[PDB]
């Protein structure tokens, strides 16, 4: 079994790779795995832009344990097997009339995954998924099977339930539901000044908010989501994609069955690192959103969801934009610095940078920890596409993003305090850059000298862990 993230950046072939049907299948091979000295890193569905739960050594998989277990009819609450697939749930949960209180834009991804990375969606008053967790039972090398919650013991409930694979095989999740509800979902373009204008007040008097930024343009894409009490509030498609269209006939029969992701992956495959060239296929794009302006009602899961598009690098930063109370502008400053960046270095920076917004997770391991329930986050994505298989234009696409994910790394996150994503995060071969995010690591995570406390009292022979978890934690 060969095993690849989704944009093919990271794949590995794992010398052991075990897949049990039952916890006692787990239980042994844990103990067993203990009892030799043999790694075992968790996998979910792999996803991970980073390959986070990638080993050569050993991977265990929970695929197979994916069963809904209980529903709580009244506490609006569900416990399933860790390696459940969002999608798995959502559609288990259907006809009990529940859903997840948030999803993270794909739903491919094992509740495991999802969790152990503390994933997130938008919605400044909604936690990231850690907060979601009410209780799990946790696999240990040391202890073997433990029942975590906010009873059984807290201080380790909050470390494991987001424990990038590293403090035990999650078998189980009790998850806080809410009602399974449709929502209204409102798409429009406006400037840098018009968002400025009602942003402090959007995020508050809308559920989920997410913005997506076009450099080189200003144009922002703003979606608001808000439960349809009772329903919803034209350019057609072929007039919405005529700019990429028209823009790709510059540089068909080939061309019209093309969906709106495969156009900008063809348009930025022509010359993708050429910033001239990049500043036309997002004036395009804007374009098309600027004829994309209107309204959507379904469930939040489908609402929630979001095409992603082609193959792609990835940055996403968590940092602290103030409480619902003491509004903060950090959020809308750092576009400001980071669209002034762009333009200053002639980054070749497709859209969008994805802007969104969390609620405080009380996960000490969470890059929206906050010991203040009511705080908030500023979720921001960079991106750079990989349109096609070319090694030699995949490696030149490698090395413009890490230069664009390394200006923000020195220019912004220092500043604002930003916390990677756990999924997104990379760990750097230049051994200065690898103590230079060590210190980073430690300046904006307290609960770390704890963590790897924990990792010893319940993984003492260290076989949950890879090397990225050992460079992060030394
Ligand atoms: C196209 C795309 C869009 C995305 N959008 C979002 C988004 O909107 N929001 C967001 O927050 N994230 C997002 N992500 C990232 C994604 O949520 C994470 O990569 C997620 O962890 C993937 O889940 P997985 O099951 O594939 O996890 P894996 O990558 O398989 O594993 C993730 C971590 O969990 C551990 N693990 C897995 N299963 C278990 C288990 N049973 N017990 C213990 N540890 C376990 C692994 O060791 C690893 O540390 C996106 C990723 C992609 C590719
Ligand atoms: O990993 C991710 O990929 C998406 C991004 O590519 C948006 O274009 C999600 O928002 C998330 O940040």
């Amino acid at each position: 079994h060969t095993i690849t993230n989704w944009s093919g950046t990271h794949a590995v072939r794992p010398k052991r790779f075990f897949q049990p049907e039952s916890v006692e299948e787990l239980e042994k091979i844990v103990k067993e795995a203990h009892e030799k000295g043999q790694k075992i890193r968790p996998v979910g569905s792999g996803l991970s832009p980073n390959g986070l739960a990638f080993s050569e050594d050993g991977m265990v998989s929970l695929a197979l344990m994916d069963k809904v277990l209980h529903v709580d009819k009244e506490k609006k609450q569900v416990t399933v097997q860790a390696g459940a697939r969002v999608q798995q749930v959502v559609d288990a949960l259907r006809p009990h009339g529940l859903t997840l209180q948030n999803f993270a834009s794909i739903s491919e991804q094992q509740i495991g995954g999802f969790i152990q990375v503390g994933a997130h969606g938008t919605g400044a008053r909604i936690p990231p998924v850690d907060e979601q967790v009410v209780s799990m039972k946790l696999v240990t090398p040391a202890k073997g099977t433990i029942e975590l919650s906010e009873e059984k013991d807290p201080e380790l409930f909050r470390l494991a339930r987001c424990g990038l694979g590293a403090l035990g095989v999650v078998t189980e999740v009790t998850l806080q539901c809410v009602p399974r509800h449709k929502l209204l979902e409102h798409t429009f373009v406006a400037t840098m000044k018009e968002v400025k204008k009602n942003h402090e007040k959007l995020l508050r008097e809308n559920k989920h908010v997410r913005y997506m930024w076009i450099p080189y343009t200003d144009t922002v894409v703003v979606v608001t989501c808000n439960p349809l009490p009772e329903k919803a509030p034209q350019y057609s498609e072929d007039e919405k994609l005529q700019p990429l269209r028209n823009l790709l006939r510059e540089a068909s029969p080939e061309v019209s069955g093309l969906s709106f992701t495969e156009l900008r992956d063809a348009l930025l495959a022509v010359d993708p690192l050429d910033t001239e060239w990049v500043k036309r296929v997002n004036q395009a794009e804007a374009e098309f959103w600027k004829r994309s302006e209107g309204y959507r009602v379904g469930w939040s899961d489908e609402i929630l969801g979001f095409d992603c598009g082609g193959q792609q690098w990835v940055s996403e930063v968590a940092f602290p934009a103030g409480t619902l109370e003491k509004p903060s502008a950090a959020d809308l400053e750092y576009m400001e610095e980071l669209m002034r960046l762009i333009n200053k270095e002639g980054i070749p920076a497709p859209a969008p940078i994805e802007q969104r917004w969390t609620a405080g997770s009380s996960s000490p391991m969470s890059p929206a920890y906050s010991p203040s329930p009511d705080s908030v986050f500023s979720w921001v994505n960079i991106i750079m596409y990989l349109p096609t298989e070319d090694e030699e234009q995949r490696k030149a696409i490698t090395e413009a993003f890490r230069q664009y994910r390394k200006l923000c790394e020195t220019r912004l996150w220092d500043k604002y305090g930003a916390a990677e994503h756990w999924a997104k995060i990379e760990v750097p071969e230049d051994p200065e850059e690898l103590e230079a995010l060590r210190e980073r690591l430690r300046k904006r995570y307290p609960g770390v000298d704890k963590f790897n406390k924990a990792r010893r009292e319940l993984d003492p022979k260290n076989i949950l862990s890879n090397d990225m978890i050992d460079s992060l934690f030394p």
